[PDB]
């Protein structure tokens, strides 16, 4: 596939089924998000694969941290059901350091380009995906989930699959300094 | 060039020279800057090209920033020639909106998004970018310079234009949930 075709085309797919990307098809997503930017070659980030039974865990943690939020029981369903909307999850987590002439967005930055680089990878591999998050990123029973310390940040749940689905225009969004 | 190799060997270039991507160059870059993720499809975001006489004033305002946040000689100088480090700048700003579904970092990351695509899609092009960003991205007199409201928020500073010059392993950063 053309590289500017990927990126001018790109698209994100919430209906997925199997099968997932595997094997070197998998590493290669991983690999694409090893190359996000990186202020001072950081490396702020790490990776979650969830797929076949890690979901049903994946979905405990999800229930288990909407009930401690006071979620009603419709959002509590929602969330136990979550990760059934696709055969594959790939969790990104920023995990920052003190200062280093770089600020602690920019490296929760360089971890939400690395979802974005492996949904990308996973588009130029025949599969697709959607970044999504919604306010369980920050319950503490998912954070423990993911090791997420203090200073570490949930960017992003990719929900990757095998997709069963007029030129942008950029002038509204243009200024000539 | 091919996608996932794009994507797998995504490099940034300081040190880049005229001339700049222009015409459906440069459109193909906006181009694919607005097709970044977005919650709700807030679009986020507005870009700034800066080219030409357009760098002088970047450069006046940099200065004027730096001397404000009470920087030193060398500082404020590397600050006055950075605009001319490229012949072509894009600044990212994020426009952000209250939205109760889509907390601000959601939306600045989106942003943030935007400027990697628009690298790689100089790179897919045969040109060369690099996402810089620095201190002065808070400057008040720089905020001012790219309409920054209270919530909005400044990015990156894209530098582009022609190169020169002639596998990673995610393995320690993966973990099977
Ligand atoms: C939010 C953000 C801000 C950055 N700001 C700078 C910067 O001011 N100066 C710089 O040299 N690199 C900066 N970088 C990193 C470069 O874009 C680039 O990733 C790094 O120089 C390593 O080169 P590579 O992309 O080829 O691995 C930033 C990255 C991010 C994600
Ligand atoms: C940080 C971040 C979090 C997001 N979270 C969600 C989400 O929870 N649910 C959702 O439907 N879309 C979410 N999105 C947006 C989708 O990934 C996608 O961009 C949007 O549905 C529009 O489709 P498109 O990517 O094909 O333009 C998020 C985007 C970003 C950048």
């Amino acid at each position: 596939m053309d590289a500017l075709e990927l990126l001018i085309n790109r698209r994100s797919a919430s209906r997925l089924a199997e099968p997932a990307p595997t094997g070197e098809q998998l590493q290669n997503i991983l690999r694409a998000g090893m190359r996000a930017p990186d202020h001072k070659s950081m490396q702020p980030w790490h990776f979650f694969v969830i797929e076949g039974e890690g979901r049903e865990r994946f979905s405990a943690v999800l229930e288990q941290g909407a009930i401690a939020a006071g979620s009603d029981d419709k959002a509590i369903d929602k969330a136990r059901n979550a990760p059934f909307r696709a055969p594959l999850i790939i969790t990104v987590v920023a995990k920052c350091e003190e200062n280093h002439k770089v600020p602690r967005w920019e490296q929760e930055m360089s971890a939400g380009c690395a979802v974005m680089a492996m949904q990308m990878a996973a588009v130029a591999q025949g599969f697709g995906g959607i970044w999504r998050s919604g306010a369980l990123t920050e319950s503490p029973v998912v954070r423990e989930a993911f090791g997420c310390r203090e200073q570490d940040k949930i960017v992003g749940f990719l929900y990757l699959g095998t997709p069963q689905l007029n030129v942008p225009d950029p002038t509204p969004f243009v200024t000539y300094f």
